[PDB]
């Protein structure tokens, strides 16, 4: 037997290293029911790369609970708490402003942050590589994107960390969270009146329908988007790398396999763990038969390394092909940052190879967020020489 599966409330040991876990309940079954009440809703667990990919495209499955506060404005139209309708309209609104196009020319600003960070972190005995690098480098690649001010970038980390405490995958958490809402608001709401923001503006005056709460809490989202992914990614690969030397030192010595690696680090330790849905019908997957009504989370993490699509899902092999790790989602809900955080990733890690020499020597010191959902080290301090 194997306790109720959640992902609230995880013994931080596991939440150091849950993949052993995820095999445990993948290898007794694909799917996970975890009862309610009655009153329910029933919540099911979904652990194979087949489930969860059938769960991700179906499109019976929702977003938001369908029955069978300067925070709840800023967070009521965040793209990616929106279902089909609202969300249509949204998602076609930004997609071409993080096209390839767009961020490659962007590469070249995002390599000279990357670098200056490192030269500020090179100045200390023990650097903490998650607020003086991981952190700070998506804040600082979004907000020359928003033609925010470089110089507020602390401040803006500092709100954004805030904003997490209110997080439902997380545990007075609102109060930090509603003070930092309405510290972005006042922020961004001053913004507006005076080049993402320009563009988002500009539509609005000449005729797009656009409020400013809307734009807003736009770029609140857009700005704590990587800080709670891309950052986890970075810290979580220097992780995977340090325990794997073989890959580290051949990344040093072959640059330009660094994309290749990237997205071997993206399958094998993905950011977000997971993605929640509302069945809008019965459905059946593994051997349930799940009701309308009931919640499907699908686990990313346990997905992408599901022995059935993955062959010895626990090696780091950055010679798998491509495209298939489940970490910026599937579906109409793909990722919209996916091209840009895909470039923060490869720009910084090889600022990283190349800037830390002793990267994967020494010791560490690491703390895990008690998050299983938006999943990565709180701080990562490295031994330096
Ligand atoms: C490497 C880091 C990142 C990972 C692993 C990641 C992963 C994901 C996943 C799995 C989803 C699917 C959610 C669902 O099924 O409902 C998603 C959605 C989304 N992500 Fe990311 N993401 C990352 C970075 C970013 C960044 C940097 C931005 C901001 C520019 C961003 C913006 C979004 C948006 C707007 C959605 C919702 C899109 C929609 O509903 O159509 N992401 N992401």
């Amino acid at each position: 037997t194997l306790p109720r599966f959640d992902l609230m409330g995880w013994d931080k040991k596991d939440i150091a290293d849950p993949y052993p876990v995820y095999r445990r309940y993948r290898e007794a079954a694909p799917v996970h029911r975890t009862a309610s009440g009655p009153g329910k809703p029933d919540t099911y667990y979904v652990f194979t790369y087949d489930d969860v990919v059938r769960v991700l495209s179906n499109r019976r499955l929702g977003r938001n609970a369908r029955v069978a506060r300067a925070l709840r404005t800023v967070v009521e139209n965040w793209l990616v708490f929106l279902d089909p309708p609202h969300h249509t309209e949204l998602r076609s609104l930004l997609t071409t402003e993080f096209s390839p196009s767009i961020v490659t020319g962007l590469r070249p600003r995002i390599a000279e942050l990357a670098s200056a960070l490192l030269d500020r972190l090179r100045a200390q005995r023990r650097p903490d590589l998650v607020e003086g690098f991981a952190a700070p480098l998506p804040i600082l690649v979004i907000s020359a994107l928003l033609g925010i001010p470089e110089e507020d970038h602390t401040w803006l980390r500092a709100n954004a960390v805030a904003l997490q405490e209110a997080s439902t995958t997380r545990a007075r958490g609102y109060a930090r969270a509603e003070a930092a809402s309405q510290e972005f608001t006042r922020y961004f709401r001053r913004e507006v009146d005076r080049d993402l923001l320009t563009l988002l503006v500009r539509a609005r005056d000449t005729g797009s329908p656009l409020s400013v709460d809307g734009i807003v809490g736009t770029c609140v989202h857009l700005l704590t988007a990587g800080h709670e992914t891309t950052t986890n990614f970075l810290a979580k690969a220097v992780l995977t790398l340090r325990a794997h030397r073989d890959v580290l030192d051949e990344l040093r010595t072959t640059p330009e396999s660094t994309p290749a690696a990237v997205e071997e680090l993206m399958r094998y330790d993905p950011p977000v763990q997971a993605v929640t849905r509302w069945a809008y019908e019965d459905i059946r997957l593994g051997d349930h038969d799940i009701p309308r009504g009931s919640r499907v989370v699908a686990l990313l993490g346990s997905a992408n390394r599901d022995p059935a699509r993955f062959p010895d899902p626990d090696v780091l092999d950055v010679h798998r092909a491509a495209e298939r790790q489940v970490g910026f989602g599937l579906g109409i809900h793909y990722c919209l940052g996916a091209t840009l955080a895909r470039a923060e990733a490869e720009i910084g890690l090889r600022a990283l190879l190349d800037g830390i020499p002793a990267l994967g020597r020494g010791a560490h010191e690491v703390e895990y967020a008690d998050d299983m959902v938006f999943h990565g080290p709180t701080r990562l301090l490295l031994d330096l020489p």
